[PDB]
């Protein structure tokens, strides 16, 4: 919705914000819309997310599609009317996102996710990227396990010429509404067949908000397709815009930066990751 | 409409836009449109505005969508026939804009829409954007607090990767509409997923036009997306074009130009920003 | 049609075309096709121009839309066929300009419409441009005044972020075909928008030809939305050669370059305009 | 048709292209097809046009539109059949071009057209073209006249801001097939609006053949609406590709150069042209 | 179809495809295909060829069009099954390209066409190009009738400005398809305007396999349209890849390079044509 | 489907991977899911395949499309559901790929196909390019032998100007279905029509995986149809990244580089082959 501030009520929400960053327990806005989704009425939409066309389809509460729903309207604190109809397996009337509300007045965070070797991270659509062939996939892995902490991370395949792969837009779309539905550290490998068709450019455009929103975080790589060249520049340049947190390799071997966007208007962070292979390229985040 | 001019009838607008801007009380424009769109008959579409694929939605005084509506025309008098029809909730005859006169022969004018730190501030499009990649967001909420003054400003937030927002166009589109049928003050963080759709052509061409006719501020944040390179000029010049107000970044840290046309064919103004951090990336702008 | 010549009446032609800017009373040209409009009976399709989709709408003499008109074919000397049918609002059969012969034989003149400050000044469309992102509005009203002389000029606003100024491309040629059809000099502000759709391709391509054989002049200001780079020069270009004059801003201070094209393989004549502001950025053209 | 050759069959071949040039009476060849197009049964189809959209409209031996036409098929030497259905004013079967068979075994051509100041000229399509802003009017014009000899010339208006032209490509395409089926010698100002739709593409790579196979010459202008740069030579090449003869200015004032394709095959001419004005711009072709 | 290796099956086939150039009579697999052509059921579909749009249009073994044809299905060595069905003049199922089977288990041939001066010249497609804008034509000519020996060449007119030249493609593909199908040696004058529709694409992505497989070669003439800048290697790149043989003009007069694909990964030989003219342009190929 | 992950499953998958091509037996995979094909129900649909245009085919065990095929879900582990239709011959429901589980949990992998000459080679796609124009049709065959050892190898081939090839991409597209439902190493020669339609891009983004899944080797040649400029460092990019393996020609006669991904996140290998020709262009690979 929109949202009114006079300059008492725009300081209050800006130290929401910056709590929901820095000082709320680790995790604690996954558990919390955990609670707003489990809360709503069986049947209910609750997310839609473009497939390949350009069209929607739609998910409840337990990550099942939604094929037909009649015509529902909904009126929010602002005045604004959210109607959602699904005919056929497609959302009819609606718009893409959460289809219920998981934040209210609390908009504009980062909030938490995870703690690890001294650093807090945030929910939203991490990128994992820079120059370079090689070496995003075990960093993914390795930050999936590292941020899942206690919880084990859900692993989204698309599009690479490996066994057991899926390479169809349409059922990775599934996989992510699924994974963010159910999993507070979601894993892509990757999005090379991602960056184009409409859904694959609402994907971009809208995951990241979709993440923050729940709580969870999806950490993503991208390799440059392009040459080690600067073409490079344009892919940081991109993916920094439509992610909540970028990680970029460098130039020291086994060393990644990571550049977190705290909140709406705030602080951006920067900090370096130290890794190291053990067998099978199992990749280890260092911390002490 | 059209409208016919001799030197004498021209010299008489000339001063009446720019009274418009430097004489009249600041946000009293407002107050009169305001006035005009609660006089309207109850049910008349007031606001057509373009959703994502081209298509127009239609809104009433009261920012309430119209779904369906029998064809009705009025008569100006420049002798030309506007007619409005709305079916199955889109626009089937009409125009994008406002569907009641707001003007009559008051056009081409920047109304002002506030005045803060011995500076008059034009209603319209005022887009905040320059090189780098940080900074705009604490600015447009700056400048949104400042000249709301005694009131609220309204807050659109859209497409970054961030909790709660809006990542569908056509929300946006909704959010907007409503923004400026009910509130002087109005902030959108940001453009960066607008800049391309049909509709999002239409809202850069159509916004500006339609905030200084009701005499509303939009203040929306651009990042250059593309390098810090010069792309940079580009994206001033198409900002600079369509917009009525532009607010650019300099060498110096926290300050900002601030480029007013100050109405049709008029001066265009320039002065300074100088801003600084508080608590939580609070920006405040020094004025006196 | 076509026409036929041999050396003898190609040289009549020619002589009638220089006649025609040269030697007839300003105006005259003008006053003609107003009489020629004025006997039309009741009802007939006078003008057709293309909007945004590409269609065509149909104009009568007063500048109401033809909604409905049964195929009616009238047979050229040239022992071609004109055929005009109306179905919904859009033209089914027939061509975009003017539907009825307005000239007779006379055709590839620039029919004088003015003469202010010892120049003559041709009929069709006017583009101002130039290098600059500004002067180029108090220009076209200035020209719209002086070219006026007795008479008012009509002023159309398109595609500026202003009060009042319609954003609708449909609109733009509802007014187009309004000015066209009533007034003698007419100026729009601006081409922004226009320069690409269906109907704006039309618009560029059409105005200059329906202006000449009006005999009206259309006053057009176009920015450099681009650089004051070499994109002038192409735009020049581009503007030059859809135009029946030209007028450009210079190196100097308040100076303009008037290029004119005389008629069909006629002499092309090049004169300057000294102009400065007074109150309310109002410009005077000096000439004596 | 396609065609089969020996050595013997494809030097007589040869022998009767150079004859069409350089030994026939100049015109023969358009009386011949005269003659041919008289023959055909009533009511049938002989030529086919690209419009705009890239359908074809149909025209008769005496230039009227068919829009009714019950299929019909017929088999050449060739064993190749050729179908002509005409539906609602559009071909439904059918190709573009000549409709009927005006040249037999002997194809590839370049028939004399006219004899001027000691040089023949091909019928076809010529293309005045090259470096320069102005003088190609005048140029087309003096052709025009020159090469009609004994006969008036037809001029074909398009595209240009001038009083009574046509702007609308599907009266274009009606009027040059008018033209020639009608006249020998054939003028159009410009090809400006031509360099694109599919009927403008169809229209570039039709016309020149249609013209050769009639014994017609259509003389069109082409200003490089670009520089005076080099995108010169680009349209140099495009229109020598697609023209018969190739008419060029040069560095010298008033001089041009004429480069002739003579046949299929064979040489290719080239001289040059003096030319002066005389009064109201009428341009005189100098022999002696 | 597919076809299963090991060493000495695969080393056969090379042997195979080796004579197939090197030791077979010439002309020899073309009166085999002839052969298999006639042996064809009456109605059966032999040839599909993809019209302008991308459709395709279907012919029998003496090169008439099937208009109407129920599916047929049938089953080949590899397990696979080819279906053809013919409705409205169009084909509904099947592929591009021969619809019964010329090869068997003998593909990834040049079967040798003809023998002139000393060297074998393989079937399939033919591309004459090179730099400059002249001398290609009576090029395919001389190698038309040279290959042609004591035959007949068939010869195919398209998009060139001159008498009795076809400009539609449909036209193009239907003379091609016949050719093909009735003649062992073919010209094409000219790919000009083919080189772009879907079924200009699918022609040179076709005729060179098409013509390997029947035994016939077609010659076809190539200018580079664009500069005589390198463009022109890209013209040969393009042109030498989607061909069976590459002929191209050199820096020394009358002097032609051929290149020859002798077969599927087999040695691509390179020998030399001097040429001169004698009457009427007509070109001789030197030999002994 | 997705998986989760913690700290020791990751561990045992990333072992298992490194087990699927270092010590398992060559060929293995293939066997397995040979197996798994074999066992799946009468009428199963088993692999889609995108066609030209994006629809999909579906075919079964034996390599017969399937016409129809009534909605039939399954459900995931995941709690996921695939679902299977096939109506007039297209995928109404489902996903490009294999549409049974042909290996279960173990994905990622990038199974041993064959060992020769000292080096393990991985299933999935290879893909054969790099700079010449020449060379890469005597590898994959040779490559094709070698790996195909006890067993022949399956040559598909599209898309070159010789006899036999098929040229119509949905031919291909059956062929390699066919191929990969049936044999453990396959031949494609080449890529130059694939590399761009729809489905062109679906088996660009596919068929590694597909293999891989299977556990066959897909060997392609593609030969920079550009220059040997740096476009070949763009295609050798652009190959890398959508296959498993890649061998690419080097500086040093017959001697090519093959690198391979061993598996998901795992080391890639490169090692040299050196070859030379026999007789009829034949290519041994040398070992020893
Ligand atoms: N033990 C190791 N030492 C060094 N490099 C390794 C090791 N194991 C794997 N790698 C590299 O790391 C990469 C693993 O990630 P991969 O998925 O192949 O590429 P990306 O991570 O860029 O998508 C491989 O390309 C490989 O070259
Ligand atoms: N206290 C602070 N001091 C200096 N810079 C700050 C502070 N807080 C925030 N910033 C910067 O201001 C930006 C906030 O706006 P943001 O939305 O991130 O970018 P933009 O405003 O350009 O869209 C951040 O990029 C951050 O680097
Ligand atoms: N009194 C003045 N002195 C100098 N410049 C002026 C004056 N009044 C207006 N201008 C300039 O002329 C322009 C008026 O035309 P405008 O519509 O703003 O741009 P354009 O004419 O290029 O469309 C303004 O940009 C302003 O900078
Ligand atoms: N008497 C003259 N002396 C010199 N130049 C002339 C004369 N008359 C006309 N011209 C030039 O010739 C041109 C006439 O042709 P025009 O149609 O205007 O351009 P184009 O021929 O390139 O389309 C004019 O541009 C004008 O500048
Ligand atoms: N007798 C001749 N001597 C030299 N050159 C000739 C002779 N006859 C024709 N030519 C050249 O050969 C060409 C004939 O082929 P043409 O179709 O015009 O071009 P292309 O063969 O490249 O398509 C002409 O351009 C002409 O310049
Ligand atoms: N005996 C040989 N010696 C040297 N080169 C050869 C020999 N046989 C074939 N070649 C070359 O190898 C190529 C065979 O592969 P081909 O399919 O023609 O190209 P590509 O393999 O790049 O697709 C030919 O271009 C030819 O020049």
């Amino acid at each position: 919705m929109i949202h009114l501030y006079d300059a008492k009520s725009f300081a209050k929400l800006r130290a929401a914000q910056y709590a929901a960053f820095h000082t709320d327990a680790p995790g604690s806005w996954f558990d919390h819309t955990s609670g707003v989704l489990e809360s709503v009425e069986d049947g209910t939409p609750v997310l839609a997310i473009g497939v390949e066309s350009g069209d929607a389809i739609v998910f409840d509460k337990n990550a099942q599609r939604i094929v037909a729903y009649k015509e529902k309207s909904v009126k929010a604190e602002d005045g604004s009317v959210s109607v959602v109809q699904v005919e056929n397996g497609f959302m009819k009337q609606g718009h893409r996102g959460w289809l219920v509300d998981l934040t209210g007045e609390l908009v504009g965070c980062s909030p938490v996710v995870a703690e690890f070797g001294g650093h807090r991270y945030a929910s939203g659509m991490v990128i994992v990227t820079g120059k370079g062939n090689s070496g995003k996939t075990p960093l993914v892995h390795a930050l999936g396990e590292a941020l899942g902490g206690k919880d084990k991370y859900a692993t989204v395949r698309f599009g690479e010429p490996l066994s057991g792969y899926n390479t169809d837009f349409n059922v990775f779309v599934d996989d992510i509404a699924r994974a963010m539905l159910q999993h507070r550290v979601i894993v892509i490998d990757s999005l090379k067949n991602v960056i184009i068709s409409r859904g694959a450019f609402d994907l971009l455009s809208d995951i990241g908000a979709m993440a923050a929103s729940r709580g969870c975080v999806v950490i993503a790589s991208l390799n440059p397709t392009s040459n080690d060249d600067k073409i490079v520049e344009l892919v940081k340049e991109a993916s920094r815009a439509n992610s909540t947190s970028l990680v970029i390799s460098t130039d020291v071997d086994g060393e990644w930066q990571v550049l977190t966007r705290t909140g709406e208007g705030l602080q951006r962070l920067t900090h370096t990751l130290q890794t190291s292979y053990g067998e099978h390229s199992v990749l280890t985040i260092h911390t002490s």
